[PDB]
């Protein structure tokens, strides 16, 4: 990913999630796209970006349903043109199955999000979070998502997926997390607010690269 | 609900969608909706069957994100003019609470899943499920999600969440569970395929509705 940044772009609205994509564009050629604005703006904004800024674009969608529905999401998102998809492993191996299934079908990928970034993590998710990466190894996974706010759990789930593996992780900036240290484990750093919300995106941008 | 029976619409062309729904609506008058037909239709459906059917929409979002993200993913869904949305609790308390917090704001409602119906089901969440349905109790959360296909979780979820909560369950039919045993503990019950995929949708919900 080029200079390993991803933008999280999670405004709402076209105009405005537009604008600030096209700053930042010399710095990042992946841009993630979530819910807020594919709820706000349509599915057709996925095709949309990767057009006019030709980058990739990776739905992240959370996909957390049975496998029957989670096919239905994965095939309608690479219809729309999206290169990947994130999907929970919570749910279960079944559940993750059904998304690999339709990606090998339509040439595309999954990331499996292992455990996550917030407060609420640890709860439920950080005690089952070792055991999902595992179940992603023996399925085929080789992309991954881990949270940039606990690199020490970044170091464990790094260490059961390997080398070899993509490691993605968002929490940079906004929730807390170092860019630097995120990348001693993670491939890639996802940041959203820390650049969307600033008053120069691209300044934002460039610092966290400088960095 | 009527016939405490909930159409779990799920087709993915917005014809195919309005037909099935017309044909049963003398029978439910309430519809679920998920990103099958929305991420295939656009959010806009949403208001389209609300008008068009006059019944309420649950929109099962399954809402699994960061509190900030949770809130916006909320607030789409209500302005799209869903009266509920289906979140999961397994990543926590501020998640759910995000959520709760964005319906009070709007005057709707948030139904909370605590266990899901499918097999893969029975690696992580089950485990957290009787965890997950306290932690509602303990947020106030009052309508909850649980599964068709293992009435023994049903009745521990109930137990949980006591006699005025409201519960709604899916897995009937398709995924193996019964609509009179699942009604012993639910107050409704969830049905796609086996009324969306039958030959004659109408006849196929009127079959359920005697047989409970
Ligand atoms: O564990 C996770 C998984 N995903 N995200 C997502 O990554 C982005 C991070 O945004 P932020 O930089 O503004 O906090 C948002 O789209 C959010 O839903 C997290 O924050 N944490
Ligand atoms: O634990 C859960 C939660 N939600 N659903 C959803 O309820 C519907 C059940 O559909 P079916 O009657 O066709 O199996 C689908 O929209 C599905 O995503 C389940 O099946 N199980």
């Amino acid at each position: 990913v080029m200079n390993r940044l991803i933008l999280a772009m999670d405004l709402m609205n076209r105009d405005d999630a537009l604008r600030v994509t096209g700053e930042v564009r010399e710095y990042i050629d992946t841009v993630k796209i979530g819910y807020p604005l594919v709820l706000s703006e349509g599915m057709d904004i996925i095709a949309e970006f990767r057009k006019r800024f030709g980058c990739r674009i990776i739905a992240d969608f959370k996909v957390a349903d049975i496998p029957e529905t989670n096919e239905k999401i994965c095939r309608a998102t690479f219809k729309a043109g999206a290169d990947a998809i994130i999907v929970h492993g919570f749910p279960g191996a079944d559940s993750v199955r059904a998304c690999l299934n339709v990606a090998e079908e339509m040439g595309r990928e999954v990331f499996l999000l292992t455990e996550m970034a917030h407060p609420g993590a640890e709860m439920f998710i950080q005690g089952a979070a070792d055991e999902i990466a595992r179940m992603g190894v023996d399925l085929g996974v080789k992309n991954y998502v881990g949270p940039s706010t606990r690199p020490e759990r970044l170091s464990r789930l790094r260490e059961i997926i390997g080398q070899d593996s993509f490691l993605i992780s968002p929490g940079v900036g906004a929730q807390g997390g170092d860019p630097g240290e995120t990348l001693r484990f993670a491939d890639a750093i996802i940041v959203g607010r820390s650049i969307y919300l600033a008053d120069n995106p691209a300044a934002a941008a460039a610092g966290i690269i400088e960095s």
